[PDB]
């Protein structure tokens, strides 16, 4: 699933007090940008915009900022003093994720040469400070990241950040595609799509299952055996599942659900969409390996209509690159002493990038929507460092809920498991991080990646306007309950 | 639609003081006072007498019994004596059912001869009900304030009022509500949170596929389609093509089918409210017209496109107005006309026929929205005389109440092009003023229009379900609307 | 001082979704739970099961069942399959009893050879708690959370320290407070609002003339002192002087007769704790004192010079503690031995012998405070190990509970001038730290002192209340606890 070529501007700031040194100022920021975008660590490119000097200068380029559909996140470093009063207007305009870049371009304070034209060049220790300060005043939302242009770590910084400012994005543009209401009676997939678009950009709309019915009613016979093609060129099939056996008619209905859906979807220009079981008329089975497929391509996925989730699992998706993200739910706990653990699934929709093992297609009866054997890729998700995110409406406003896990490779088969799975150990243990959550009134439904850290959803988090509550190694129960308390009159009205 | 019977607790509040005796000739007054309110028997609701309180104790197992009494729509409180209030914080703190505070006295009038110790120690209401009133404010408890004597008509209007209000809470607290389908894709007000609903209001809003009701259809009997078809004929006239065999009345089968299957599922699921969209049909040969119209007749909120907050509120609004004049309703269109600026609403079907001057009559007409085949409507003109205009919308954290005042009109000239049922109302104080006021309140397109909610029953259900009121009447100027809005937005964040 | 036959109701959560066999596996999965954690009296509170609730009308019955129940001091919730929890909303609201949500798991360990959807229908509570904590967080309703198997250890511990909480919660509901005498004129942290306190803990705080009470001890005869003497004689150590005609023993006696009166005055008003005032004692031969220590030690909360917020929290925590190493307390004088800092707590004569290491020893001295007759006491020397010293005081606009974590420490040397019961503590991270947090709290000097009560159930009390607890402990830097206070207080405003 493409994004669109997303580019962060480089903006140097500067006033008036030589055109010789604004050349200079100049030169070293293209320099900058041009070792950015030849940097590795850097994962998409850098454009330098001006030296901003004046209050309409600085304005215009936070406007085009804004108009830019491709500009992700704006990048200001003042390179010299840069008076903040100047900022004002653009800094009030701006709503692209802003990076203060608070470097400087030479690494070593030239101990000989040190002279006061150097000095009234590079001026950055002050005059990011003042802009620290303005921007501070504004109460405006920025990642701040300190160090020489060169760092490793800055570099290391500056992509996760990107990386995140790309998922937010995609986050204005995105759109939902929703076959069927919430499943009845549930709270937490429950919230206000007029909220979230409003703080997120989520475009979030309800599709009668009858369109998507339709539109896999108009699958050809033949698109079918296509991806049946390219299904046995990607996954085992369980005995019964290849061509000719009894279950294979199962695995042609989801290869059918699958192309009907990225038909509906691809028109649309949706990057996410949710199902309900409870509402699955014109459907031969509840969508399954379909959307197992479709999360690998890298779309958002709820279930039972989770559009916060199916939102959720994109973003993060686009903030780890595709990769070990899928759509979660806790399905059941092993209580071991030592060996404490969530056995993480869904009735079928757990998206093959986190798999450990090649996925397998399977068909098995799903008594749960009473509808025909529904195919399924079954696999073991992967091992290691993890988060499991929820975020859910709290009916004022979205708290985004992170635990730092370790997903662990089974130890046991479980051979009547007809649905993939991961096994998790979430920090700081199952007992506290399950008693965090809870409080924190973390959804069943989560993104689980692999590849998107705590720092990224809560810079992501940063930029929406939403609190993000953190459970992880450092986390204890009475602490977080207060935080949780803080956050809550801080983030009220807001 | 029945009501469950609904009740009302009196509570006599007293104390130990002035004895048992003191105690029984209250008993007494209450019983009397409950008595005669019953007799005048017309009042769809009775009040049923709950012994005089003493004792926390006493105070606290009629307001749990209050609260698991399905049938206790409010409790009304009188303090006879002083009825030191430390003893109600209990039960004041229990009642999760409308509390209505009848401050009143069992004499009217100082008996100026023999008024002695005894006299002022018994009929202590006076400064029992003002103590008994520091503690509901105290406790920041939402109640109605009633005063006078009990024998006061205004005091019985007030009451009678209130109670209506108090059976719409309970209906409220158990409302269920089914969606065939989603909101209008793109569409900001019939949003909303679901849950934040329930926890204030009780409704429960979950959607159903268009398919579950479109199964239920398929399953009418061509027979009770003919059975129901016949009670049309009996109630309302059909427009030429659309009676007995002529070439439309298809269209009217078809809404008797989708009538019954409607009622099937809403009867099966206790729902008394649904709402439909156009935009998600599958499986249903029209847009529900007709059929939406009869259950709205017989008590049923609805809301289109899926406005299950204005779905609830019809409901609502129906049990407030005894099931009388009170209709789903949309602004369609203006008459600018300067002198004469009125708002016709309507629905592109789906108007309620409580609130029609002429006969209903059944029509066909092709509905291009949609996309399905020719809905048969009732099409009448709307009634005329004082109505509320309400909207319920949500804010993001709270919910907003907005009720205008409006006078709907006779219609001066025909709209014989108009295929849908229809009414002209000019809104107090003015076309442009309540509009603005309307907007700048962000009321929402869909309404409920009816001739028989009091602007004050609107509030009282405001205040019994904790959120906003805004009102718009012949009294708004839009400077002043403006600043209650900042000063209620301050009041209602958080509570 | 015995306490209803309180028990805690297991109620499970679940629906339809996987068939009513499934409920049946349920239901006896929480039945074998309720069974087995009943077995032994392992503890004096009772797990009650309550049948699987499946629809809001299950959850919100058993919700006004539970309000209801007098017996039910708590209930414990748990959703062994998804129990979608728009259908917990009507009965949480409700539910004005603690909540314990016991997020469990029926089998400890995955059934790895075995584990199908079968058993991922049934044993769901991994999502299920999870869907049903955002319900309970949603609605911002106070609850435990209590994670881990049901047969765990640590789970019993936990359950076990709340439920001694909740059971503290529900003595507080119904908790009535005798006060003889106002509080000590021109103090500050005894004074609050007792309506707040009625309100926000259930206690009844009223004040009694002392002449109600030197009354009731008047009419005690002196062949109850004499009967009661001889339980002294039994139970108590006589000083020199004291014993049967010893010169001293009169002064006994008159405590002998207070114990009576107040006993009696207390067990006729069903009061559970009181205050005395040494400013006011007309008809009182002496200050109460061992008749004091005697009440406490039954059980009975007490707080000196009219402190009846203490004599609350003194019952509270005597409730919490199962009536054991829990006392009235002052902080007296200060040891500052550099290395050795510890605080000597005491009162005039109201300390709880049940914080006794020695045998209580009945000593007749002169005491100046409140000019009465040299009142009789038990002079013992408190115990050692962890303690808590709880305040809970009157902001103006709330409650704050401040619980210092302490260190009681056998005495070295012996007080023998010292006429007094009396504790040593090292207080909690240090006496510079612990007295500088306390005061920038605002701690009282009255406390309960608390060898049983633990940091986790008062704050766990004051989740139940919904009041602010601070907490002084091994971990507090007075920097950090500083902004702690400011940012609580943020939160609690309005609240
Ligand atoms: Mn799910
Ligand atoms: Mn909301
Ligand atoms: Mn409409
Ligand atoms: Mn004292």
């Amino acid at each position: 699933l493409s994004l669109r070529p997303y580019e962060f501007w480089f903006v140097t700031g500067s006033q008036h007090l030589g055109e010789e040194a604004l050349k200079q100022v100049e030169e070293h920021s293209r320099i900058m940008v041009n070792e950015w975008n030849r940097d590795s660590v850097f994962p998409f490119p850098f454009v330098f915009k001006s030296v901003v000097t004046t209050p309409e200068e600085i304005r215009r380029v936070c406007l085009e900022a804004n108009a830019s559909e491709q500009c992700a996140g704006v990048v200001t470093w003042m390179h010299t003093f840069s008076p903040a009063k100047m900022w004002i207007g653009g800094l009030l305009e701006l709503r692209k994720p802003l990076l203060h870049l608070h470097t400087q371009f030479n690494r070593d304070i030239p101990w000989d040469s040190i002279d006061m034209d150097f000095m009234n060049l590079n001026q950055s220790a002050h005059g990011d400070r003042e802009f620290g300060f303005m921007v501070t005043r504004l109460g405006m939302p920025r990642k701040v990241i300190v160090g020489h242009w060169q760092d490793a770590e800055v570099a290391r910084r500056v992509r996760g950040w990107a990386m995140t400012a790309v998922a937010a994005a995609v986050s204005r543009g995105l759109k939902v595609a929703r076959f069927g209401d919430n499943m009845r009676q549930v709270a937490v997939t429950e919230g206000d799509k007029v909220e979230a678009e409003a703080r997120f950009g989520w475009s979030v709309n309800g599709y009668g299952v009858g369109d998507l019915a339709e539109r896999v009613r108009a699958v050809s016979e033949a698109e079918i055996d296509r991806l049946i093609d390219e299904y046995q060129s990607l996954y085992e099939f369980a005995p019964g599942c290849e061509k000719g056996g009894p279950l294979h008619d199962g695995v042609r209905e989801q290869a059918r659900i699958e192309l009907g859906l990225r038909s509906f979807l691809e028109e649309g220009g949706f990057e996410a969409f949710t199902t309900t079981f409870e509402d699955l008329h014109g459907m031969k089975q509840l969508p399954g390996l379909a959307v197992q497929r479709l999360m690998a391509e890298g779309y958002g996925f709820g279930g039972e209509g989770d559009w916060k989730t199916a939102a959720l699992v994109r973003l993060m998706k686009v903030m780890a690159d595709g990769k070990g993200t899928s759509f979660m739910e806790d399905y059941t706990y092993h209580f071991e002493p030592g060996n404490e653990m969530i056995l993480g699934a869904h009735m079928l929709e757990v998206c093959p990038t986190i798999a450990a093992t090649r996925p397998r297609i399977e068909v098995h009866p799903l008594s749960i929507g009473g509808k025909e054997d529904p195919a399924r890729l079954v696999f073991d998700g992967g091992e290691g460092a993890a988060v499991n995110a929820s975020l859910i409406d709290l009916g004022h406003r979205f708290r985004l809920i992170v635990n730092e896990v370790d997903a662990v490779k089974p130890e046991h088969d479980m051979p009547k498991l007809p649905v993939a799975r991961i096994l998790w150990k979430p920090r700081p243990s199952l007992r506290d991080s399950a008693e965090a959550w809870i409080l924190a009134g973390g959804a069943h439904h989560t993104c689980f990646s692999f590849a998107v850290t705590t720092e990224q959803l809560q810079d992501f988090a940063e930029m929406a306007g939403i609190e993000c509550v953190v459970i992880n190694e450092h986390t204890s129960v009475s602490s977080f309950k207060n935080e949780l308390k803080w956050n809550e009159v801080f983030w009220r009205g807001r």
